[PDB]
């Protein structure tokens, strides 16, 4: 219930599609950021809307500023989301797989760097 996520220096996830087992009662993102560049300059998050919500998400997140991890803060779009990580750094996030519905679209994606992108399904 599950899954390691890598955001890199090149802003690239290792992964552009997450499947989260309904089965599972919680569900567990571990990012972590190889790489060098440091938060400042290479920061990634990892944040989960519908894809109808991902663009007011990441605007009104880059809007926040670094300090606010490029997030609204309490955004009732964002599913659930990990805090910004810089080069070796890492963060978990859980969230209960209930906040998901089957059938709907999701995407996950990075606010600073929403190119970083994937879909995440039930
Ligand atoms: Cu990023």
């Amino acid at each position: 219930c599950s899954v390691d996520i890598q955001g890199n220096d090149q802003m690239q996830f290792n992964t552009n599609a997450i499947t989260v087992d309904k089965s599972c009662k919680q569900f567990t993102v571990n990012l972590s950021h190889p790489g060098n560049l440091p938060k400042n300059v290479m920061g990634h998050n990892w944040v989960l809307s519908t894809a109808a919500d991902m663009q007011g998400v990441v605007t009104d997140g880059m809007a926040s500023g670094l300090d606010k991890d490029y997030l609204k803060p309490d955004d009732s779009r964002v599913i659930a989301h990990t805090k910004l990580i810089g080069s070796g750094e890492k963060d978990s996030v859980t969230f209960d797989v209930s906040k998901l519905k089957e059938g709907e679209q999701y995407m996950f994606f990075c606010t600073p760097h929403p190119f970083m992108k994937g879909t995440l399904t039930l």
